[PDB]
């Protein structure tokens, strides 16, 4: 009757062999810094939850960028911060530089190293097919970091990966929407947006892992080579569901809902239909070829799988021969 449970095939009990004070970032008692330290110079976007602006450190004219925390549940702010702070020095993790308050008023702050990025809807179109290999492999440190650490990120996606492409400059930012892995732990799916939300998500299966910042990654990636950002482009969450299902096709999923004894809406399979799966060779056009290779769509569809289970981990990623080039010209 019920969703059968599953748990990580990797990092399964980090956090389980790692002290009580690791994890449980509600006990956490944060050092603030000094306030006076930073001048905010220009507002550079907003959220739900935050606004962040570009600043000055005053102290050594350092330029860093600052997001103020709107009146939410203290709690999720201890868990970004813990979070952060846990991850600090990893491979190419935002660098949370400090952490500071209104001393009257009760408002928090954090501060992270700043990024001269260039806006995703810009650069993506100019990036040769090496480039995309040694972004992906950087933000795949990241994720393979982060993961053995414990943490989830959950929301993978193009605006939350800054590239200063002169300096060959990636940071995986963002974690606000990051978590614990606890092994059997029934999470939130209402992570991640709606273009790289995996299915997993989109189906209501909680027990879900690390493997949903691979989905991400594997939508990243479909749209970088393919010049088609982003790839699946659903106007809800339904039909976020059908888009991915004309392509990877109906019967995968169908099977993935039957292994996992997932219940799907009566909604769901009027709309889902018919479709066989496509080979990926059908995205490839005149334009995007010089991006793609027998090696890149073997990798992208060892990402792009239902079965969160079978989905490639970011070290496994890392070792495939489409990223030959790149590993040996880092050594
Ligand atoms: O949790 C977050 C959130 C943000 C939002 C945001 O402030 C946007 O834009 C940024 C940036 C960081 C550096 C940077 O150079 C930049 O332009 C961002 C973050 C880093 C994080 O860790």
């Amino acid at each position: 009757s019920g969703p059968v449970p599953s748990r990580a095939r990797v990092y399964t009990d980090v956090n389980t062999h790692r002290p009580r004070e690791y994890w449980d970032y509600e006990s956490h008692v944060v050092e603030w810094g000094n306030q006076d330290d930073y001048q905010l110079v220009r507002k550079l976007g907003r959220g739900k939850y935050s606004e962040v602006f570009e600043a000055i450190n005053i102290t050594n004219n350092e330029k860093v960028v600052v997001k103020i925390l709107k009146p939410v549940k203290k709690k999720k702010i201890k868990r970004e911060i813990k979070i952060l702070e846990n991850l600090r020095g990893g491979p190419n993790i935002i660098t949370l530089a400090d952490i500071v308050k209104d001393p009257v008023s009760r408002t928090p702050a954090l501060v992270f190293e700043h990024v001269n990025n260039t806006d995703f809807k810009q650069l993506y179109q100019t990036l040769t097919d090496y480039d995309i290999r040694f972004y992906m492999y950087e933000i795949l440190k990241a994720l393979d970091y982060c993961h053995s650490m414990g943490i989830m990120h959950r929301d993978v996606k193009p605006a939350n990966v800054m590239i200063d492409h002169e300096h060959r400059k990636l940071r995986l930012i963002d974690w606000g929407l990051a978590e614990f892995y606890h092994p059997g732990q029934e999470y939130n799916v209402r992570v991640a947006s709606r273009y790289f939300k995996g299915p997993e998500l989109l189906v209501d299966y909680q027990m879900y892992d690390y493997s949903l910042d691979m989905w991400s990654l594997g939508c990243m990636l479909a749209s970088m080579i393919f010049r088609k950002e982003p790839f699946f482009h659903g106007h809800d969450n339904y039909d976020q569901l059908v888009r991915i299902a004309k392509v990877l096709g109906t019967e995968d999923l169908y099977d993935y809902i039957d292994k996992y004894n997932i219940e799907l809406d009566p909604r769901f399979n009027d709309i889902l239909g018919r479709h066989s799966r496509k080979r990926w060779e059908r995205f490839v056009h005149s334009e995007n070829q010089h991006l793609v290779s027998p090696e890149a769509l073997d990798f992208l569809d060892k990402l792009l799988r239902y079965d969160h289970q079978s989905r490639l981990t970011a070290r496994e990623a890392m070792e495939h021969p489409y990223f030959y080039t790149v590993v040996k010209d880092q050594a």
